[PDB]
């Protein structure tokens, strides 16, 4: 059981959302659903999974926001947590560069279509952007 254009995946429905949304405004409107929540990444499988899903959005766009956060916040003297705010830990890994390697980049991830969706980049938490929702029943 999954809306149109809508794909299930591990026990959630996901759905693509042509309609921008701050990473916080995805994030508190993905979440107004059964637990679903900007969608999730905890598998090479599911990475490129949402990647296709997608893939197809449109030229009038090139990246999509997904639930990936900085848990530090400005804090981690390093940079190294990367937590979903839809999967659970950093169990799986694809970001392009670590944060640790741009003065504190923003708080929030997103799908760059530059590497066909394959890899994370970060971006201002509110800038809003085509993003994808997870969410079983």
């Amino acid at each position: 059981r999954c809306p149109k254009g809508s794909k299930a995946y591990g026990s959630h429905c996901y759905a693509l959302f042509l309609s921008p949304k701050s990473w916080t405004d995805a994030d508190l409107a993905c979440q107004k659903r059964p637990s679903g929540n900007l969608v999730s990444v905890l598998s090479g499988a599911e990475g490129s999974f949402v990647s296709s899903l997608v893939k197809s959005i449109g030229n009038s766009y090139s990246y999509v926001w997904i639930g990936l956060h900085d848990p530090t916040q400005g804090t981690e003297p390093n940079g190294e947590g990367w937590e979903w705010s839809s999967s659970d830990v950093m169990n799986y890994f694809a970001w392009e560069r670590n944060p640790s390697t741009i003065s504190s980049p923003g708080h929030c991830a997103s799908l760059s279509r530059s590497t066909a969706f394959l890899r994370w980049k970060d971006y201002n938490c509110n800038v809003r952007l085509p993003y994808v929702c997870k969410f079983t029943d």
